[PDB]
């Protein structure tokens, strides 16, 4: 898993489309977000992940939750992204994993957000530049 | 060399603080910049990088710029982005291979802009969200893995 961590001032999305045939089902107020003073959590689950989609999970949760101490962001917001690695774990498993990472963070008491899963989406996003606003995470699981 | 693009609506920065102890030499005109209609190509130099800087650079300026034709951009981008990656190159060799990158596009024939090296710095995008707005690239020293 690869984790790209921006600390914003907002991230707001707009669905263009769907990006594979089975996306998350969504409603029409899924089509479009938006969170402020926000740790942003772009994520790309790789193939290797799904060896262990608990374990990779569990380590996500623990990084980003300890990220955003850092930070002081008490506003989490997780953004499937596809393009932060080049070997993807398919989409059942990608999708599974990143929910499994949003309920753990929600489980540590964050008010977190995030975009559905399988669409292509436009975005902004206006990152606050302090020291550690950009920080990022190679998660792998081994057991 | 991780890469990765974002074909953007706009790209703005501001300079907030220096990240090194002697960041590259700007003027007050460049604390803040922005580019429009243009492909962002946020850029972490990596270690491995530092086996041959001349073979990456080149590369690297393939691959940004084949997808810079692809989605009809225009503008390149170059923004240095030590934390794309976990694996960082020393900061004189990255400054070094930023440096032979945007050289290489402005040879391209792009209208090429940058973002200062060496500094922390704020920043406002807009993915245009098209099945191409968003990709990845990794370039490394054929030495370093036969690809
Ligand atoms: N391994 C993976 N990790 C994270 N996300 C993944 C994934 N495989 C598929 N997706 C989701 O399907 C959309 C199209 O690939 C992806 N869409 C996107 O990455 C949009 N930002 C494109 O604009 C994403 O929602
Ligand atoms: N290996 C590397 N690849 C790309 N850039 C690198 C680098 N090593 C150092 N830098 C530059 O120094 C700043 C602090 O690390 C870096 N600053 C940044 O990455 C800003 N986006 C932080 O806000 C960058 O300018």
């Amino acid at each position: 898993m690869r984790v790209l961590l921006i600390h914003s001032d907002y991230i707001e999305y707009e669905v263009k489309d769907k990006a594979l045939k089975n996306p998350e089902p969504i409603s029409e107020d899924m089509k479009r977000g938006r969170m402020e003073e926000v740790l942003v959590a772009f994520i790309s689950v790789e193939k290797v992940d799904e060896k262990n989609p608990e374990e990779v999970s569990l380590k996500a949760i623990e990084e980003i939750s300890k990220v955003a101490e850092q930070v002081k962001a008490e506003n989490v917001f997780v953004y499937p992204f596809a393009h932060l690695s080049s070997e993807l774990a398919k989409p059942s498993v990608a999708m599974d994993i990143l929910n499994r990472v949003y309920q753990g963070l929600k489980e540590r008491g964050f008010n977190v957000g995030k975009a559905p899963f399988g669409y292509y989406k436009a975005f902004k996003i206006s990152c606050k530049g302090h020291p550690l606003a950009e920080l990022s995470r190679t998660i792998v699981p081994e057991e």
